[PDB]
């Protein structure tokens, strides 16, 4: 039984798991399109789960040639009748690396939609499910789902236990105000707009307007894919003790929300 | 040559000047947004200064409809690559009332950032500058800048020369401990949080914790926009000789930091 | 029915009671903050009494990370709409040690506010009250309140019956000039400023200015948390017969105002 | 080389010196406070001597607005780590009137602390010292110190050589029983309490209790700042040959302890 | 109407009266202090008479702890604006023993101040006066005052009608040279200094210098509180027929000046 953490995003979908003492990690881009029976596709794979028939892979962006603003799920309630495909293809990708068919899912979600997502993640996933990927059917088992918060993976790489975790996402910012290893509910934002639509210098300045109950000596931990460019544009705003979370060797900044939850949670 | 005082705040930006024996005064709200070329705007005006293109006016708050916690600059180092627009539009508003193009600026700033702000206010303003407001270009001249302290305008309306000036601001409190017409540097706070985010009864009680070297018979001069509600919630704490600064006729309490510096300084 | 003495201070809140022939004693830090619903707190506890909702405990100081000068009630009229929580949580802490729900309160207060505090301590506490601590409701009974003076606990450890009790507090000094086991009202000071804000060498020298009707052979009994450092800095001023009050075994110097009133009063 | 006499008191500090045949005299108030870097002070001056940093001047009483019982050194062993500043600023004030940098100090002290004060006055003052007053450093030289008694200046204005000198001070009475131009050690009091705290009618009556080995025809010479009001309240007690010491023209009664020692001693 | 004799001294105040054939007698110590509102005094009582507010009683000496040379009125003109309180409290003490409110006062005074004291004893006491002792007001009546001499009480216990009465007092000696039951005015001394300040062996030797017109076979009657130690130190000087006056049973030597005037005068 393999306990893994799958950070379903909008630009990409990051999965992390621990087989040996090392952490094996990977991702795949979060662009999927309806079926449209094609002649001979190469860099995409057909996924069928629960009455759906979608292409997930690298070359699904070829379906959106002159309409490239339509290839990204925008700030929309992860785990729809379209967002399940990103999760069950992430389960298949782990199976192509290990051979495990019994999963303990550590899902990530924004903190505002914490108790809301249990309609869609829990009921559709009760063990002994089955996908049909590239014709070949695949059966897996998920018998417990631990729905974490999107941002807490950067807390392991925080020098202070009392900080603000800024998730410089792709369609949304997840400001997560944290006290003692615990998340304050009143002071945690979810700012719309991400690094795809907006520049970081125009996105770090909207952080300084929303979370303006923060003096400039307060610790800020930047995470997300644009983390090391986020802290270079917050220091020009005037914050001082900001530090982006850096992972180990050969793991870039967009695995921080996923790798750090593996190093902390899932007991 | 017109000597004027411009109190750049976070909720609003107050300007005061003296043409006749009277003091002509006014303000405009401190909400500005990036350009976004619009069809036909009515209650806002486009301002271009130094590679910037921002809307300043009454109806800029319509850009922040479902996101009203993003319309206010929060406690952030006045005179950025965004806060210059509030000053040069305040210069334009004076020009629409008098016709003066040579200014002597009496700027206000918090006392903690007194010697720090001279990188941004002095270097960008050296006379013969030019804005482009609503298409029509406008040229002005500023050849001396007197950077005052944010709160000293209430000192003219203080019965005692030895008092504490509490600036019940909008994003910050500027407690300014004063001895003999001079500002003590050790005992002057700058408390984060203002009347927008916090209630006054929860904000006057944080004044009693910080500036607790003050016995209850010591004079406190409340200024700012919420001044006459500030002194009604300090007397419930236990202070006795507190008195908010009242201006003349038809000038409300939020001009005290600006009008009082005109009646005292700028020689 | 348990007769106990609760010395509500500013740095801490000390409670003392007598169950066996020994005196069981304890305290908890006097830092409390508004509610702000948190995810999973560990070293703090929620207290609800009379329309209030506050966290009292060890880790409430984490709410005041970059603003550590805001965590202490400063010289402010004990028993407010915020200071009742320190008393009713002290009643709960005794209940977790004995199981008593009927209390005889020996409260301490400064001598200047002796007859003044009966608006707030008497009327809010008339027996059969109820707190809600950590969800679990708790009912107690207080049917008599003996409001003592803050400093008289050191009188039991005084070799002379005619002395000056110097309460080296945390926000205030309570100089209590005493004749024959009775408190002189004209010669009892209440000096603002304590050991948190001021150093003791700069605080013992303000004692020598105020209470300067004292010749150097007159007995001075130092109490408070900084008592044994208070007498080492009064002897450098020039006082000779000064002696800090020492308790029994395993009771430090900050219980003197509370333990000594149990050994003397509450009949 | 200028031989001068400096009567360090508690209300004021009187210096006297003789340049021409006349006596040039002056004083400055004895209120000093710790440093607290201020913006623009007017009637006070910064004094730095031997690791100290104090304000001495007229307007130092503005630091003690609601706490006016804290501005006076009370009966405390002249020449501390705070009382040296009153002496070295008195040396600076003479230098601003003459230009002398080599001093022969005639210090005054109470007779009880005659041989005791030589730890603090002699060792800290051995010539070639240096103060830093108002930024500008000042070097002086003191190579002999003649420690007189506080009261003997009134002996020159005494018609009898066998009298009692009553020093109606500010924090203390220096009754100095004198026989033949020499001071009796057994019959010289030092009564605590002065004219600041106590009224003279309640202070002259404590003289009649202590020095009650004095019949009513015995000469009493009243000195100090309240001298001519002291003799008007001793005659109501019943003393008959009491006469306050009057100086020359335009020198009030509080220079008697300082001017009279210049006219008698310092050989 | 009760005729009583009240010997106001400096160490104590002795009153004597005759209700039955016996003489009821008593005293109280002559230490009084200004008011200073105290919390709960035990062994002292508040006395208010004629705009005065003083504590008279046993424990008033606690007000003079480190200053014990200030608790005694020294040789100062009995019946001041402070010495009236000792008399009217002596009237109250008689009222607590009998219930009499109409007094015939036999006051004692030194012989030198015989005709002088009638300004203060007669005018302030004209019947129907009123004290306020311990809150409870008390009205009395004094309609004749017989001002005796301090020492004549020992004349009843003198074997010779031609003697010298030596009053070994507390602040003064009242040598009273007596011929035929009548007092010689030229040869009656009043020597300053008493048994408090001076030893008797150093006080009996000053008697031998002043009243040196006395041969050693001449009768000397020692009275006062130190009477039986006075005659033991006059016999070492060389006087032979000296005999201290001894009262009846359970009346010590300090009632002789008061009891003996009751047995002789007041007709
Ligand atoms: N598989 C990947 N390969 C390269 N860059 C990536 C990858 N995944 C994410 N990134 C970088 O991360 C940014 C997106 O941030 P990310 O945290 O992945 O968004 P989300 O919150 O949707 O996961 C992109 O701009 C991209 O530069
Ligand atoms: N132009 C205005 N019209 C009405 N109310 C105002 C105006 N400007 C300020 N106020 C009042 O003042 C408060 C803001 O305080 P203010 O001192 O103006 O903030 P700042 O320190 O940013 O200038 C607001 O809550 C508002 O009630
Ligand atoms: N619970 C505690 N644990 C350890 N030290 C304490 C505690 N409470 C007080 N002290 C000591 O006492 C000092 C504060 O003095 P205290 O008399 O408690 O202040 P207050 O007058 O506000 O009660 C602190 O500096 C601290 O060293
Ligand atoms: N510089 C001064 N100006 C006016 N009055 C003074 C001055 N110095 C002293 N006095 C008077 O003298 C009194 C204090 O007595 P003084 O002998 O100066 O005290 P100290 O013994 O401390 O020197 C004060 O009540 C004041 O009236
Ligand atoms: N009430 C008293 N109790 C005990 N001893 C007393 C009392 N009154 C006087 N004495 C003794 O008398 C002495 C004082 O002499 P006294 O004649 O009382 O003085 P005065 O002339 O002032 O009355 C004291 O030394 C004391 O020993
Ligand atoms: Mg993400
Ligand atoms: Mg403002
Ligand atoms: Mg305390
Ligand atoms: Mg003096
Ligand atoms: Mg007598």
């Amino acid at each position: 039984t393999l306990t893994t953490v799958i950070d379903i995003g909008n630009f990409s979908t990051k999965y992390a798991y621990k087989d040996a003492a090392q952490i094996k990690v990977g991702s795949f881009p979060s662009i999927l399109h309806s079926y449209k029976p094609l002649e001979d596709y190469e860099g995409m794979e057909r996924v069928e789960y629960n009455g759906l028939d979608y292409y997930v892979g690298e070359t699904v962006k070829n379906f959106y040639f002159g309409r490239e603003e339509q290839m990204y799920f925008g700030n929309t309630r992860k785990g729809h009748m379209e967002g399940q495909i990103r999760l069950v293809y992430a389960l298949y990708t782990i199976f192509k690396e290990t051979g495990a068919a019994e999963f303990n899912l550590i899902l990530t979600c924004p903190y505002e939609s914490m108790v809301t997502d249990k309609k869609y993640f829990v009921q559709h996933f009760e063990g002994e499910r089955e996908v049909i990927v590239e014709g070949k059917s695949f059966k897996f088992t998920v018998h417990n789902i631990v729905m974490a918060a999107e941002g807490l993976g950067a807390l392991n790489f925080s020098d202070s236990l009392n900080c603000v975790i800024v998730d410089a996402g792709s369609k949304t910012l997840n400001v997560l105000y944290l006290i003692n290893g615990s998340i304050s509910k009143m002071d945690s934002h979810t700012i719309n707009g991400g690094t795809i639509d907006n520049s970081i210098m125009d996105l770090a300045k909207t952080f300084a307007k929303t979370c303006s109950n923060i003096d400039y000596d307060y610790p800020i931990v930047c995470t997300g894919g644009k983390a090391e460019e986020m802290k270079e544009c917050l220091e020009n705003v005037g914050y001082s003790t900001v530090s982006s979370a850096e992972l180990g060797e050969d793991k870039p900044s967009y695995y921080v929300n996923s790798v750090g939850l593996l190093l902390k949670y899932g007991r």
